[PDB]
């Protein structure tokens, strides 16, 4: 069933492991997604960007997202506005029948930041809603911030970053332990594909054009995680691997045009991909850890 | 609103154009359909193959068919399970909410045909849904096997377009051209040009379509034009931009693809502009027409 990000990492800090967070945007990729955590019997954190909503026109990605809740009913997904802006994105998620949300004003001071999150948070918690803001990293900043907000989980800065290009050529898990000490929440990192080896090559193998694109490999996220980081957001490695089966399929057979012989392996290649990555972030036999909390049940937590 | 294929071709037939049938398998697909018939004020009919629903579960076309019939409410959308082939096949269908199914068991000899869509249509009309069989034709049989069966639509063996008439008379219901795609000389060479290799495909030319809608063929099954369409784009972008690698970047210009590809044929087909026509039915009041 739907599931809350405080109940989901509320195991997942408790029990030492973490769960990924995956950007959707269309079906074949919820489906990868889903194909991989129900393999593991893994909780699953499936996440849509306002750019996601705004690429389904909404609608489609609520629907496409409550087939996976009523094909999967007893694996634990969590459907999650990532990035959001103001507060009404969240009002828009909230409606979509989404149970977490992220208030992203990290680019603002403290005391904005502050503001803007309290402001969400005051909405989502009353309805059983979870919120996840993201601050940077000092510590004590975390402990304010925390404790002047409420939310549910933090997005912590150990310097990872967005997209297939995060260093030049192929962190600080040091911070993360104190911020979860000094917190008692789950943390969160964003800007964690890895551009694994395989996706990679296959991409640029097929016609493609990233020579460069580095990656976090997943060790530190191992590392990470056990130091509190529980929830993982994964979106490139995703892209990458749909990618370059696509151009595969292309190349070694141009007489095809039928996408769902296209489409079909660039949604297995997410699937397999995604399988070591889950495996190795520990959430795998999770999944029936519990009694799912509905939301209106999560009213009473606040 | 969701609409029964009896009465969207019953206007098609009746005010002399077609509904082009669309084949769906995923999101980006419905969007570029929509757009189009939403663009043209069109009736539309979104077709789920087998082959479809295996590839989405089922459970992922019930729901992107849901939010089209959300999003677009003044639009008369019937949404129909193709080339069926079991009784087991509509009855799930049915279950999906669908509101109109194909039974092809035109394989069968003729006797068998009537047997086996005898059995669907005493099923989906039970529940108001609509359902169209297949006979290939020698327009004779044709009258029959409606006579014998009692379907609401009829697809035909047919270019040849003076049967579609004495069969549309004979037989006095909506008539169904399957496999009805033209291969323009733009979505091929769109793919032969940016790395593809289907050079030659024997088209079928719309003028003929159009032609045979006068004579009474009130529903265009059309597939492989969309999936050309589509794979005509992610070449342009793989060509243009080898650097690009989100799936919104060149499965965006594929939906477009698609709508720019459906307006004409739309238009071509008649149903430019009748979507408001008429109060549509539903499977429950529908029930009364048998
Ligand atoms: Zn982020
Ligand atoms: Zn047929």
């Amino acid at each position: 069933p739907l599931c809350t990000l405080r109940q989901m990492l509320g195991e997942a800090r408790k029990h030492k492991y973490g769960v990924g967070a995956f950007n959707v945007n269309n079906m074949e990729q919820i489906q990868g997604i889903m194909k991989a955590v129900v393999q593991l019997k893994s909780p699953v954190i499936l996440q849509c960007s306002r750019g996601a909503l705004k690429y389904s026109d909404m609608i489609y990605l609520k629907k496409l997202c409550e087939a996976a809740l009523e094909k999967h009913p007893d694996i634990p997904i969590c459907i999650h506005l990532d990035h959001g802006d103001t507060l009404e994105s969240v009002k828009m998620a909230i409606d979509l029948g989404f149970s977490s949300v992220m208030i992203d004003a990290s680019h603002h001071p403290f005391d904005e930041n502050v503001r803007i999150t309290k402001e969400v948070v005051a909405y989502a918690h009353a309805r059983g809603v979870s919120v996840e803001a993201e601050l940077g990293t000092e510590p004590q900043d975390a402990k304010k911030f925390v404790e002047l907000t409420g939310v549910d989980a933090l997005a912590v800065a150990i310097g990872t970053s967005h997209g297939a290009y995060k260093f030049k050529s192929e962190l600080a898990i040091d911070r993360v332990k104190t911020i979860s000490d000094l917190t008692g929440i789950p943390l969160v990192m964003h800007g964690s594909s890895s551009v694994p080896k395989d996706v990679k090559d296959m991409i640029n193998k097929y016609g493609g054009k990233m020579p460069d694109a580095v990656g976090v490999p997943i060790e530190s996220i191992v590392h990470a995680i056990g130091e509190g980081v529980c929830k993982i957001n994964v979106d490139s490695d995703s892209r990458m691997a749909m990618t370059g089966a696509i151009r595969k399929v292309f190349v070694e057979h141009p007489e095809k045009f039928d996408p769902r012989d296209y489409l079909g392996p660039g949604r297995d290649a997410i699937t397999e991909m995604l399988i070591p990555k889950i495996k190795a972030f520990g959430s795998a036999g999770h999944a029936g850890d519990y009694k799912v909390v509905s939301l209106e049940e999560a009213k009473a937590w606040y």
